[PDB]
């Protein structure tokens, strides 16, 4: 089994199980990570023997992620618990209070990652910290809520959920995305100050919290620099490094020649960069590809492991307090 | 005031009033019509001032549309009355029964286009037609419901409050983006089910629309393998075969946003599937590119297509409707489902 670092591409699969030449792939040094779609789910046992398959290759392991955000945008159903939508936990906010919201949200975190990480998950990229402007439609309903603080609060509150189920979190989508329309690359015409007083908040407080990810907006805030987020040394050096302090891994969101693409994400400040279904343009990428130099990364990918043991997992399912939450957490999804 | 039939091109401008470029731009043959978006709009008395100089240009004037479905998508917001999203009609079916809810989607529609035939509007681009299945974010409460009776009904209701306000409909997203998954922005999603799926589903409001007079389709960026292996927007068989000559459609099918392989190759294929109009947002440069030594393919629909669309209600008319109670009325009621 051979020892390789963890490489800074994320990269994808096909379907339910990995093919030769995806083996190949997956062994070349530029990867590090696979992140999974509805296409390669089946049922639970064909999900496990993905995961361990994909896991055997090499070490330390690839790190596997998912979008498990909640409602519209859940991969993974039958088996599953459902999951309710992100607004919902900011509808009982605004009816019962923040207190029952956050209690929610906790729960909704814990049978979230707790039913992933039974499965061979690494990671949810999740919480949405993106405000409900009212404008977007492309994040719509998966905004907690309209106000940064019932934002932040919720998020955090899902925070320790995940942190339960064996998972750390990834905030979406720095510096925010709830202000533009969205239904291209959008335009978000305000001031630093203006973002600082509402769509940043999230993301410091999260970031001080330990939250171990950041995905970036695709959009432009020509106020602070003309390049979009992901591509910012402003947004990803001077102001999410420097000034939030935030020290865990910044992705790249989707690149998909590739090469310059990739390069420029990694010389704005991004550690890992995803290229998702397109197997095609990660081979271009890999073939001849040089490792930037990055001390951080091996400590910013092990900081996303799992730190639940698949034992452990079975036995806190097995508990009656996990299985009321599965039945709580599907009661708002219905 | 030169007379130059409407073009098939769609394009778009940069601010809140016309440059001289623009200006020239916007007489080119190749164009017919211009789709305004959130940065075209400073408030009401200057958007009159933009459409009526886009209609000096030419004549028949230039057909202008905007994307105001409700909820997270209504361009133009100051001076407006605030739409809410087409789910809040579809929880009112649920509540309340259908007959509430057709009559709430009257209003909502009557109101929409009323304000913006006030500002020399012809067409918003609405109803989305989608099925809410639960899988994609993107249309997410842009969708009226989960049920294909549900969906075809209140799009109807709608469609006559959108009448009175002086507009016909555009149904979106043909054949129906409900089932994909969508929270990614620029992906091509894939839809594996058959055509008997689609056809006891997805498909049925865009029929019963097409044959109650909707104006215009816009087509689903999405796959349907079983189908056809091109893009709706880039399918002689689900525009050709299956919306012309099935279902009978006449009226307008707009094309994919085209923004390489370049431009005018990409415009030949959308043309070549059936699509009347193209539609070239955020590049003039590519709408530039694409108009010079522009043929015009031969479409004797074209004109009447176009036509359909036109505004029915003249602007003074406008301004006194909106003066009267009724209306006012309409008014608050919809602005009180947005909160
Ligand atoms: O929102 C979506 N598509 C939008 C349309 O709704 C809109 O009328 C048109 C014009 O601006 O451009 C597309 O991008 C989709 F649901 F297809 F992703
Ligand atoms: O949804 C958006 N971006 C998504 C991320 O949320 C997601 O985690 C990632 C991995 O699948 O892919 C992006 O396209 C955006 F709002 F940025 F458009």
């Amino acid at each position: 089994v051979p020892h390789i670092p963890r490489g800074p591409v994320m990269a994808d699969i096909a379907a339910f199980r990995l093919t030769e030449e995806e083996k190949q792939r997956l062994l070349d040094p530029a990867i590090g990570g696979i992140i999974l779609f509805r296409r390669n789910f089946q049922n639970i046992e064909q999900l496990k023997t993905l995961t361990a398959e994909i896991k055997a290759l090499r070490t330390p392991e690839l790190i596997i992620a998912v979008d498990h955000e909640g409602g519209r945008v859940q991969r993974f159903i039958e088996g599953f618990t459902r999951l309710p939508a992100m607004n919902v936990l900011g509808q009982i906010w605004d009816k019962d209070g923040a207190s029952a919201a956050e209690t929610a949200a906790g729960q909704v975190g814990r049978v979230l990652a707790t039913e992933l990480s039974a499965c061979g998950i690494d990671l949810s990229f999740t919480p949405v910290l993106d405000l409900d402007w009212g404008n977007c439609a492309v994040i719509g309903n998966r905004s907690f809520h309209r106000n940064p603080e019932a934002v932040a609060r919720l998020a955090l509150a899902l925070q320790k959920g995940l942190a339960k189920g064996g998972m750390k979190s990834c905030g979406k989508h720095f510096p925010g995305h709830g202000f533009v329309e969205g239904d291209v690359l959008p335009e978000d015409g305000r001031s630093l100050d203006e973002l600082e007083a509402a769509d940043l908040a999230p993301f410091r407080i999260m970031s001080r919290e330990g939250m171990a990810a950041v995905m970036p907006a695709h959009v432009v805030y020509p106020q602070v620099d003309t390049k979009p987020a992901g591509f910012s040394e402003i947004w990803l050096k001077q102001i999410l490094r420097r000034d939030i302090g935030f020290k865990g891994v910044i992705f790249s969101d989707d690149l998909t020649g590739i090469k310059e693409r990739a390069r420029i994400s990694f010389e704005a400040g991004c550690d890992i960069v995803l290229v998702c279904n397109r197997p095609d343009l990660v081979d271009e990428l890999r073939d001849g590809f040089t490792i930037p130099d990055n001390q951080d990364l091996a400590g910013r990918w092990q900081y996303m492991e799992n730190s639940l043991g698949h034992e452990a997992v079975q036995a806190v399912m097995q508990t009656m307090g996990f299985q009321a939450a599965q039945a709580f957490v599907a009661g708002l999804a219905s």
